[PDB]
């Protein structure tokens, strides 16, 4: 379906000579900083607690104190992107390579967000209290997947089952000459009769029983009909100065 990409930029641990005693387990010291990210469904009040539904992630130590980065984090998303989600990202200090979050920690970000799909990166800055996180995120459809939720699968196909290319939002764009929901129906020749005509291929206009002509709107007279015309098929109605079934009977000489 799609992938939620989140890349991390500038974090700026606002720590003066004041003590951030999470660091220095055993005086200003280096705070080995790694992150934990949780994607959850939309919540009216975002809870940091981790039954994270859209999924979690724990990163290695990305840096000491305050730092910046040049890459992104990939969250595989295997169904329709809701567009609305709750993002929770925590910055944490540890002393070991361990990882996996008490307080050790540094700070917490928790917010509700609306994200439209597409390749355009959404920029944001969480600057508050004692921390300054800069970050970009987006949602990119997997290939052959389109639509506002990356839920529309499409592959260009010209064969027995169907004839179409893939549209912008993933809709089936029928190739010239074809129509219908699955682009399986051939377009009849412009002018072809609806009732007395059918089409097995995207150019012709085939006539049914009792009808003839280019557009199949011309009936067939009774076999042997000379001077006369049909209204409905197999009719032979004599015109001026003729009679009989064949209309060959002349009333002149």
């Amino acid at each position: 379906s799609g992938v939620f990409e989140l890349k991390l930029q500038e974090f700026v641990n606002k720590k003066g000579l004041l003590g951030n005693r999470n660091c220095c387990r055993g005086p200003p010291c280096a705070c080995r900083t790694f992150f934990r990210v949780c994607l959850k469904h939309y919540q009216a009040s975002v809870s940091p607690e981790p039954p994270c539904t859209y999924g979690s992630a724990v990163t290695p130590v990305l840096g000491v104190d305050s730092f910046s980065l040049p890459n992104p984090i990939r969250f595989p998303f295997g169904f329709t992107w809701p567009g609305t989600f709750s993002l929770i990202i925590e910055a944490l200090h540890t002393d070991s390579p361990d990882l996996a979050t008490p307080e050790r920690l540094i700070s917490r970000l928790a917010t509700q967000r609306h994200l439209t799909v597409g390749e355009e990166w959404s920029q944001d800055l969480h600057s508050s209290g004692r921390t300054d996180l800069k970050y970009s995120y987006r949602f990119v459809c997997d290939e052959h997947y389109y639509g506002e939720g990356c839920s529309v699968f499409c592959r260009p196909r010209d064969d027995a089952f169907g004839h179409f290319t893939c549209g912008e939002r993933g809709e089936k764009v029928c190739n010239p000459g074809w129509k219908g929901p699955y682009c399986t129906e051939p377009i009849c020749l412009p002018g072809c009769d609806e009732q007395h005509g059918f089409c097995d291929k995207p150019g012709e206009c085939k006539c049914r029983v009792g009808w003839q002509g280019r557009y199949c709107d011309e009936c067939i007279r009774y076999p042997g009909c000379l001077h006369g015309t049909c209204q409905q098929p197999w009719q032979c109605n004599c015109q001026e100065g003729w009679g009989g079934l064949f209309c060959n009977q002349d009333l002149n000489y």
